[PDB]
This record gives structure tokens, sequence and C-alpha cells, in this order.
């Protein structure tokens, strides 16, 4: 199902961080492109920790998810590297990296109309998954990649893409899920089998909170057991200073999954701002 790329066509360079049970690297891919021309393509190389190769089917399923469909806001997958004892995804390389990084570093420079722009693009991506009845399962600012930055001359907005969700929370071990509170919904903490489309509405609300808070991670001062108890007492996240989106956030982060608004409704809400 995955296109096969030979290890000798791939150079592994700098380390770009890690995900849950994964390492990610900037790489270079030599390939034949349109019109027969040879190219050196920057790629993202994503390697599943060999200590955790038992999650490999989830690893590769989460990727084929993003390539079932084609959409302008979904990161492209190029294939899998065929090299022996290893599990390596080859993906589009996004130059400006993760949204959470970019929010922390540019906290000052971001205004309400940049949040709103990014928030809209994300909602358009989620709307598109919605219509296809496709669950992402791991919406968060770190899984949003900045294709391009705002341009203060052309007035052109940033453009973001959504990364694949990684190993699924249906198989991940319980303390990973609990540390992912409050991106993981209450119903999924209670039972990961409760993964639904309404999962992504909650996480979207958490991601909007991240976007309005300049790289702050919600509930970060709270250890695991307190995160759990936050959900027992049915608390809501604090209103972000930039508070234009607090009501939308709370509306998405509804403890009742069936009451979370559709992304069509969310987009209307976002489009009704001055
Ligand atoms: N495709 C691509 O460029 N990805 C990509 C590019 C990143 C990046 C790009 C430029 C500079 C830099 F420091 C990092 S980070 C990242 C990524 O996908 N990170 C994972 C880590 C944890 C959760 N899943 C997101």
């Amino acid at each position: 199902v995955f296109h096969k790329i030979r290890n000798e066509d791939l150079i592994f360079n700098e380390s770009l961080g890690q995900g849950t049970f994964t390492k990610i690297f900037k790489g270079v891919r030599r390939e034949v492109g349109d019109y027969g021309q040879l190219h050196e393509t920057e790629v993202l190389l994503k390697v599943l920790d060999k200590a955790h190769r038992n999650y490999s089917e989830s690893f590769f399923e989460a990727a084929s998810m993003m390539s079932k469909l084609s959409h302008k806001h979904l990161v492209l997958n190029y294939g899998v590297c065929v090299c022996g004892d290893e599990n390596i995804l080859v993906q589009e390389f996004v130059k400006f990296g993760s949204l959470d990084t970019y929010l922390k570093k540019n906290k000052n420079c971001i205004n309400i109309l940049w949040k709103l722009e990014v928030a809209k693009q994300l909602a358009a991506a989620m709307h598109f998954l919605e219509e296809n009845t496709l669950i992402h399962g791991n919406v968060c600012a770190k899984n949003i990649l900045l294709i391009r930055e705002e341009d203060r001359k052309t007035g052109n907005p940033p453009f973001i893409k959504l990364s694949d969700p990684g190993i699924s929370i249906t198989v991940l071990p319980k303390d990973i899920l609990q540390e992912r509170i409050p991106w993981v919904p209450p119903e999924c903490i209670e039972n990961p089998k409760n993964l639904n489309l309404a999962t992504d509405k909650w996480s979207f609300g958490t991601t909007l909170w991240e976007i309005c808070s300049g790289g702050d991670k919600p509930l970060s001062a709270l250890d695991s057991q307190r995160k759990l108890q936050f959900y027992e007492d049915r608390h809501q996240l604090p209103a972000p200073k930039a508070a234009e989106l607090a009501n939308l956030i709370n509306n998405c982060m509804d403890y009742e999954p069936d009451h979370r608004p559709s992304f069509r409704a969310i987009i209307r809400d976002l489009n009704s701002l001055f």
C-alpha cells in the first residue's frame, strides 16, 4: 500500500525532535521527478524506536490515514524506506516546523488575526476529515506544521498543514494517554475504545487554547494523577488572555461528546469575528 523507497536514495541528516516512540530527522531523497529530471528532495524521515517495534502496524496505519485522501492541509507521505530491520516513514518536509514551537518563539509577534487564520485552516482540515468520517485522533499544536509564514508585504497569510497522528491512543499504554490530558477527551481516558469523530472536536478546542496562549501547554503544572482528577471534577481550561476564542474553546471541549459542535458550525463561529 506504501510506495517503496530504497535506503541508498535517502540521506539521514539532523535530528528534528521525537514523537511518542519515534525519532524524526531532516533527510534528503534523490529521485527522478517530472520530465525525467534528477532532484535532491528534502524529506522528513520518521523512525519508530526499535525498542517499540510492536506498535509498527499502528505506526504505519496512522500514516496511510493521511494518504487515503488528498487535501491541501494534509502533510504528504512519500513512502516507506525499505531497509532491513527498520520502520521508516518518508514525508513532506515542512520548512518552518511545528506550530507549538512557532507560537512560543513568536508569542509576541502574533495577533488575533493570525490565530484566526490558522484556526480557520485547521477547522477546514478537520471539516474535510469530518465529511469523510475519518478520525485523526491526535490534534494538537505540535502536530500542525507551518508551510509558510505570514508575509508582511503581499499581506499573505501563513499556511499550515496537519501532521499524521502517530501511534493510536487505542493501543498506547494508559500513562501515555493520561499525560496527553487535556488533548485526549474524558470519554477516551475512561475507555480508549470510545474513539470517535467527537474526539477531534475536543482536541481541536484544546489546540485553539494552545494557539491563543503563545506556546503554553494547558495543565502543564499538573501531574498525571491531577490531570485525571481535573476530568473527575469536570473543570474547563482557563480563559486565554487573548479571550476572543474562549467560548468556542469551551463549546468544543464539552464533556458531552454528542453536544460538541460540527466543524461546519465551528467555521461559522470562527467566520463571525470582526
Ligand atoms: N513533515 C515535517 O516536516 N515534520 C516536522 C518538521 C519539523 C521542523 C522543521 C524545521 C525545523 C525544525 F526544528 C523542526 S518538526 C516536524 C514534525 O513532524 N514533528 C513531529 C514530532 C512530534 C509530534 N508529531 C510531529
